[PDB]
C-alpha cells in the first residue's frame, strides 16, 4: 500500500474533425502510488513529443495529470493511451473513440 488503480479517459480537447488539428488527450486519475507511465499510441506505434501537466493531487480523487499531444485526426488512424503502473498485470491500452 497504498495501491489505487488508475482510472483512464481518453478525448480530444475539441470536437473531432477529419483532417482538422486539435490535441488529443489522456486523463489519468484515481491513482497511488504517483509513479506512473503514460504512452500515447497511433496505430499502435508510441508518439513522441508527448508533453503532461504536473502531477497533482487531490483528497478526493488522489493523483491526476493529463498527457497531451498535437494532432490530426482522420477516419483511418488509431489514438489510444497506453498506461504502465504498479496496479496494472500488464500495460492497459485505452483507445480514443470520439464517438463516446
Amino acid at each position: 500500500m497504498i495501491q489505487r488503480t488508475p482510472k483512464i479517459h481518453v478525448y480530444s480537447r475539441h470536437p473531432a474533425e477529419n483532417g482538422k488539428s486539435n490535441f488529443l488527450n489522456c486523463y489519468v486519475s484515481g491513482f497511488h502510488p504517483s509513479d506512473i507511465e503514460v504512452d500515447l499510441l497511433k496505430n499502435g506505434e508510441r508518439i513522441e513529443k508527448v508533453e503532461h501537466s504536473d502531477l497533482s493531487f487531490s483528497k478526493d480523487w488522489s493523483f491526476y495529470l493529463t498527457y497531451y499531444t498535437e494532432f490530426t485526426p482522420t477516419e483511418k488512424d488509431e489514438y489510444a493511451c497506453r498506461v504502465n503502473h504498479v496496479t496494472l498485470s500488464q500495460p492497459k491500452i485505452v483507445k480514443w473513440d470520439r464517438d463516446m
